[PDB]
């Protein structure tokens, strides 16, 4: 089998609000301000798909949000994302390797070039076979295109592929394409499906 | 009675293994470099009495660890460090002030003028009496000094004193002084201790 995974909420715990916490630190605006603003736009996508820089990001959602912010000042607080590993999960896609299923990552990613990011962490390179990610390729979930991609780089069909995401609309995405798609509710997800699956 | 709570490996997750790592994607030092090369050794503590500036320290480390960052990168990458809330010592912590306890935090600091860090969470603000730093105070953990200088300001005596610290020789410090302190070994010694005072009552 092929098993995409997505990385936010599917194989780390990751919460934007701890940025939100080191800009207000930064500018004294109040958090409940930059709750209110933070909105994902067309920005955010076009920064997801690389088509416009982290600068112009930058620009576009201080813009969105009037944060006196440098580029340097943004990405800073871009840093404190909030991260934490699922080692249940990591542990789960070695062990569907070494029985030769093929485990890859799939991200809508808006890492910055001056950023530590979590497709960069070494534990989650050595867990998967390939990390495919949004700004390298020029697509986003849940754009058809991206989950072709895969199936194609990686010559499996639908029908052969399980992908888990906490996102709705990209598993209704991958869902179009008659790819096995669940939906990651919670913690217990993935350990479930696969208490019968490695066994 | 007084609480005193240490932050780091008590009231929160810290990892500062997240901090060599982000530098390690900037430098591209291998981390196991980082690793053997980050002691917390003489300008720690400096800075930990805010006896040394936030860049005189990033130089110092750099200095050791042979990071050509700047300020501005290494400050980057320190604002990094993983950090997760336990919320059952949040609640803790909560509880004991509406029985009317009285709740401190006692950190020893590394926070950088440019860097947000756990003291400064709303959740960890709004969850104690008064935070104690050591970077205010000109002093750190386990020198008696700072032990006193809680007692003193909150107006409590050794033997009306738990105080709750992961680290060994903090629990000296303060354990010389006659505070009952509470070695914190994992996240159930502070749930388990308040069961058992819980349990006293009847
Ligand atoms: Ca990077
Ligand atoms: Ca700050
Ligand atoms: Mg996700
Ligand atoms: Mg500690």
């Amino acid at each position: 089998m092929l098993y995409i995974f997505d990385l936010g909420n599917v194989i780390v715990d990751i919460d934007f609000n701890r940025v939100l916490g080191a800009w207000s630190d930064l500018t004294r605006i109040p958090l409940a301000s930059l709750k209110k603003s933070f909105h994902m736009g067309e920005a955010f996508h076009q920064h997801e798909r690389g088509e416009i820089s982290d600068e112009a990001f930058a620009e576009a959602l201080c813009h969105e949000m009037a944060l006196p912010l440098s580029y340097e000042q943004f990405s800073h607080g871009w840093q404190a994302v909030f991260v934490a590993l699922r080692p249940e999960v990591i542990a789960i896609m070695h062990k569907l390797r070494e029985q030769g299923h093929r485990v890859v990552v799939l991200s809508n990613t808006n890492r910055l070039h001056t950023t530590f990011w979590p497709e960069e962490y070494p534990e989650i390179r050595d867990a998967a076979d390939h990390i495919y990610l949004s700004q390298d390729l020029g697509m986003r979930k849940p754009e058809a295109r991206i989950y072709q991609h895969v199936l194609q780089a990686e010559g499996f069909s639908p029908s052969d592929t399980v992908f888990f995401d906490d996102n709705a609309d990209n598993i209704e995405g991958a869902n179009q394409l008659g790819i096995t798609s669940i939906l990651v509710k919670d913690k217990t997800t993935i350990p479930d499906y696969f208490a019968k699956v490695l066994c």
